[PDB]
């Protein structure tokens, strides 16, 4: 694949300056909202490597809510794990809650409309 073009580290946003800098940029991107005492969060952790893997044109990143209350806040953020899907400072989905299935079938399902509109 040439979207390999790129490795499926995730990244950590430690930052409000970090976050509004990833989602300014024109690829699509899915940022995480967790927190270590959060179970559901576990459970989605190594679903996300595997779909960072797995969608290697896809930025993916995490937000940790404990260390970045003031994202949390900007974004109202009420419950975790909280996925947010943009691309070029746009706001295109969000999935609420521990539901790997859910996040990646939006994922698909935002590329192809980008792509086919």
């Amino acid at each position: 694949t040439l979207q390999q073009d790129r490795s499926p580290d995730v990244i950590n946003i430690h930052s409000l300056d970090e976050y509004h800098n990833i989602v300014s940029e024109n690829i699509l991107t899915v940022l995480w909202f967790w927190a270590s005492d959060c179970g559901p969060c576990k459970e989605i952790e190594e679903p996300l490597k595997k779909m960072a893997e797995d969608f290697p044109n896809v930025v993916f990143a995490k937000v940790n809510a404990e260390e970045n209350q003031k994202i949390v806040e900007k974004l109202n953020v009420k419950s975790l794990p909280t996925a947010i899907i943009a691309k070029g400072g746009k706001y295109l989905g969000h999935v609420v809650g521990a539901d790997p299935d859910r996040l990646r079938e939006k994922v698909q399902n935002i590329i192809a409309n980008l792509e086919h509109h």
